[PDB]
């Protein structure tokens, strides 16, 4: 039920906060460094540092905008913070295998 | 940063939004995307009329040529166009060119 | 053709054939209520291994499944857990990844 950063046990989300973008809440998407990641949607998320300002260069989804979502106690990249869009305006789209799963 | 489509698997590069042609679909127990044209596949099988979503089309079977994961199928036998692609769009990786 | 062993004694636990997609995939990081973090990836099947206890639900990874530890039947190493209780399938195994090793059968 809740989501913590794998490396360091940060509280960052929750199972019900999942969100499904275009049908799916599991997106799997590729950068211009040709790196893979499977990234889930949440409509929520905290224990976050976003950094920098949001940037549409790239972006997997469509209408938003995105900035860097870093472990806001151990820096590790986990995803990132998309806006700017509609319906939602914003979400987070975080990269799974970064996370852990457990209990509430 | 959805111009090139991959296999989500391994990453061989299938096709592009330059060749698009979002089916959703059922089989007799899918959201496809139809392509005129692409690579890194190999097509295995006799083709088969059985369950055909696309109207006098026979189809085959569409592996990634590079792990051999299923990613959709291959068309043919029908007009205007004669043949297509119809790949599993949550067996596809999105990305920029 | 891959077979997964203990990594501690050699003793063949699972197969590859076996991996097993529970809620989409088969790995899964996971944390307990000591906040121990483990990869775990889920098998149908396995052999070689020693459940101890009776089953429990109490902090179950996989909503409707009681969980039982698994031991290396053979050296006594904790490789994961078994799961049953529920349906399709009834009963699987989250083992650790990283206290196995993989190689040809
Ligand atoms: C700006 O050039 C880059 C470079 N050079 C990079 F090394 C990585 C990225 C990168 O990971 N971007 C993500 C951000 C999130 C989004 O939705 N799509 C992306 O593609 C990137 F954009
Ligand atoms: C009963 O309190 C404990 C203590 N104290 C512990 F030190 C470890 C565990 C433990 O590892 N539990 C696993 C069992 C397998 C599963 O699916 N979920 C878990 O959370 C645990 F439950
Ligand atoms: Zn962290
Ligand atoms: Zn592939
Ligand atoms: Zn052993």
């Amino acid at each position: 039920s809740i989501f913590r950063c794998r490396q360091c046990g940060q509280t960052i989300s929750r199972r019900d906060w999942l969100l499904p973008m275009g049908g799916d809440h599991e997106h799997v998407v590729f950068n211009p460094a040709g790196m893979i990641f499977r990234v889930w949607c949440f409509s929520l998320a905290q224990g976050l540092r976003l950094i920098g300002a949001p940037s549409g260069e790239f972006s997997w989804f469509k209408g938003y905008d995105w900035t860097i979502a870093l472990c806001g106690q151990c820096g590790s990249h986990l995803g990132w913070h998309y806006e700017g869009g509609s319906q939602p305006q914003t979400f987070f789209g975080l990269i799974k295998d970064r996370l852990a799963e457990g209990p509430a």
